[PDB]
């Protein structure tokens, strides 16, 4: 689709979490003997609109930020790599930013302590919701665990409704954060309701069996055949190095690969997948290779600071990938 | 349509809030003069099966209660007028039932004094949702103020799913209580959302206008419009004494009367409505005649202790409606 | 005492609860077969003011009341019956009033299902105490409930120590309702510090253990070792039948004796037995014949309607009295 | 007093928080531009056992940590020092660490973002104050931020009655951290209170303002009048660079000096203050000497990693201190 029905500045504007990352200077070790930290900007959306900013596309965010020096640090570092921050809200009730510290035990053991309760990106509310906004954009990016409380479940389910009424493609991004959730039946409850309501759902395979409120993995056919009952045209479900699968509603099936890679730190691995897979569908490069750009990314973003087209392209090329699994 | 795909055990089903009423002894004065109070089950899905057993419907509820003298109350009541009460789950964490203290200073002014804050019924949560008695059931009856707040929130919508997988069909009433809400955006967001889920939709113009997120009287034809792009097959829309009106997916609408009434209290109005319009859809009386049972036990509900099938017969043929609105 | 160090135009104030108690008028039956129910003003210390105003004490109220039909029917009989309702503050926040549903399955089986959490009563603060009030009064009347929740427990701080300073007699009646608490524990913690600051302490034997982190009956010897090394001159101490002993800090001790009752409902004993226990004191009757006012009071409160002076008395000349246990 | 009533194994114990500060290692600007932290365990009772332990004092801690790395580098630091960690708690219940990011935006202005809402530390619960780990002290510390919330509130007030009753001093340090009360008025309530059971209280003027319920400057003269009818034997009063004021209820009052310092942070001047001028008491050299132990490891740490007794000690032989304020 060369032009589309309205005039678009924005290929993506993310919904939901922009928070700080504290990240470990002294890793391979329990946190407990981690004596120094790195701020970041983090949160699943954020890192998705930085990153594609970082690709070169253009990007916004519809989220609510601390009235603070971490608030005001998000907003200046997503503006200063060319994310549009005209829609982030300031808290006016106190709220803190959300926090998450990382440990690195090891490649194969990472993990979050994080500050989550009553965290400022929770409290966005469907006032602050700007359709003039939202219908400027080609995609809208709706992270999951932007449903795990509200009114930020509210805000985000506004925002849906304005993008397909303004013809504004809607991306489901799983992102499962458990302990942001009082359970997996109503972890359930919402994904389903906005899967079904989506243009393109993006998920491991754990995530569509929360969505499915299944307790053991499921088959990728059953799901699509659900889904392809709804709104998605486009599902893709995630294996790890087992590879990726996308399935499009004209009843096509792609696969993509995991890339060889010496691991240090898993975070951030799905935000580099969505972003450059984003990135590539938008860019005319079709699903097939489409996945191959978010597999590239995730691999780059976990050996790496996120990943430049170039490197993303010469990783492709190398084409050292995982096909025995 | 004179048999079903399966059996059913049930003609409805309600889901959402049982609670106290407390009703003014001593009244048209204010309720600081009310000296004594009677108690009854109240609560609008409550309402409706109580008054649909008294039409002879066999009905049953799904709906959490205190662990007291007044949940106990709810569940002796209810069972005693024939409601079937195995779905009650009687909440163990302390909390209380809702109230309901009712002020009759005049015919034209009746208010309610609520007690609805933490309140046992909204603590109904998915996992206490049953498939296996959803089933037995011709109708799921929802009630809005049941999506007011987490968990019944969920558990409503996990309900509404169930029915639809089971071929029992949805009926939404309106039911608005504005400071059950945080605002109008929210109640407009569940609403909206459940509405186009739902087989059938019952509620004031009033009512419509919250769901569509207007502060100003909208249109009938584009509220249906609007709708029967979504499962709505019937859409009630009430509008107190210029009558109701019923449109149909196949594009027929029906005209309904007020009926001529001594008011005494306007509480429970559009419970004997909805229990009466939905015997006469059930009974095969089609729709033109079922606004006529929803709006003269709503008469006598106001004037009266539910309305008995024999009452409302009685009213419809001395046929004292209003007409000049 | 017959003149004092500045002119008083009170005899008491009390502090904390003011609320509604809501009377089964079918009694001797379980709650759940109770259809009707009378409206009375409740809470210890708004019944004992009520109670001292009825004796011809002048009486005020420092506390918290709903903006709504009950709050304004407090404040209303309140003044009604002659007590100052000048410092009656009216909640702003939509705070509701606390609610006590009373049971009497028997004379010997009464108790209350409390609606407690987040009343508005709790919501008094200390910017709301004010000092050139309390200095008007002879006695200031504290109630234990009203130390289990901030900011009602600063409040309550602050009352103590305005009267202090300004020559009020500081009378602590403790008042016990372990559901408003959240451990015994934390009940001894604020009752020991507040008891150790008062003048006059007035309880049961058991709220006397719960003062003192007992989970066992405690010694009256014991009990007045303790508190007379602190503040009290004066300690009540109430054994129900086997009556009541007051304890001086000079040395003397005084013994009181329960009348024998037709009991209808033991509610409200305490508050009586306060009531007319200071009313006598203020009397000049002294202390041996003001416990006999405050057991006849209790007795005649729980067989009718506060006592009146004249019932009291004919009630103590009849001398019908339990010596036995 | 060379020789006490009972053994005691510890100098002091201190009860209420022990938290994480991330201190700025980029300094001298906005936080914002702040982009690495270094972990360090701060909260004032912490900083005060941690100083102590340092300068050879025996110290113990009662205070609840949270069930993650944080809870669990807080222990192991504060054990690793040389504090005893036997009764810190380990929260059940989820709660987190409180945090405290430090910004240095010159020597003359520092400031923290605190994550202080529903931490472990505010949970420490009666229940978990043993009365035997505090009779093997010769002093108990209690900071007056573990007053700001229930339960560790009650907590606070439990230790301070078993330390009375078996003969341990009781040191009150004001601590006073406006954001975590609700009012002033509040915090005037409860430090009002203690100080009035305390043996010794340390604090700025500021904090005495505070504590008599002033919004202006007080006079030292008359807070002491005010104290000295109550249990403390000893008030510290600081005023900066003006110096430190102690006063003894026998009428003596001694006066102490500010160092001149090259100021890098001004956290923690005021727990290196106590732990030294406490060490200094308990060594034997006085109260006049006391005062230049706080003053000059006051001035070490915000200059420097706390100050051992040889660094202190030079610093007071150098002996330049402020005396034209």
């Amino acid at each position: 689709t060369y032009e589309l029905s309205t005039d678009r500045e924005f290929d993506l504007i993310a919904i939901g979490r922009a928070c700080i990352d504290l990240n470990a200077v002294e890793y391979n070790r329990p946190m407990e003997e981690t004596m120094t930290f790195s701020k970041y900007v983090g949160g699943s959306p954020a890192n998705i609109v930085i990153g594609s900013s970082k690709l070169g596309l253009k990007a916004g965010f519809i989220g609510k930020i601390a009235d603070d020096q971490h608030g005001r640090f998000i907003e200046s570092y997503m503006r200063g790599v060319g994310v549009d921050t005209s829609n982030l809200v300031v808290d006016q009730e106190g709220h803190k930013t959300g926090l998450a510290f990382t440990e690195i035990k090891s490649p194969e053991e990472c993990s979050i302590l994080m500050y989550r309760q009553d965290v400022a990106d929770l409290y966005l509310s469907p006032e602050e919701v700007n359709e003039a906004y939202i219908r400027r954009s080609k995609l809208l990016l709706v992270s999951g665990t932007a449903l795990s409380k509200s009114p930020s479940r509210e805000a985000v389910l506004k925002a849906i409704r304005l993008a397909k009424r303004n013809d504004v493609k809607v991306v489901f991004e799983l992102d499962y954060r458990p302990y942001s959730w009082e359970t997996p039946e109503e972890t359930a409850v919402y994904y389903s309701l906005v899967a079904e309501q989506s243009d393109i759902v993006i998920g491991t395979r754990e995530e569509f069996d929360v969505l499915e409120n299944r307790t053991e993995k499921g088959d990728n056919d059953e799901t699509i055949r659900y889904l392809f009952k709804h709104s998605p045209e486009l599902i893709v479900i995630k294996h790890g190095v087992e590879g990726s699968f996308a399935y499009t509603k004209a009843g096509e099936a792609y696969r993509g690969y995991a890339y060889k890679t010496k691991v240090l730190k898993t975070f951030g691995a799905g935000d580099s997948y969505a972003s450059a897979f984003l990135y590539a569908l938008i860019s005319g490069k079709g699903i097939e290779t489409a996945l191959k750009y978010g597999s590239a990314s995730a691999s780059i973003v976990v050996s790496k600071a996120m990943p430049s087209v170039e490197e993303i392209e010469a990783l492709i090329e190398k084409d050292e990938t995982i096909t025995i699994a």
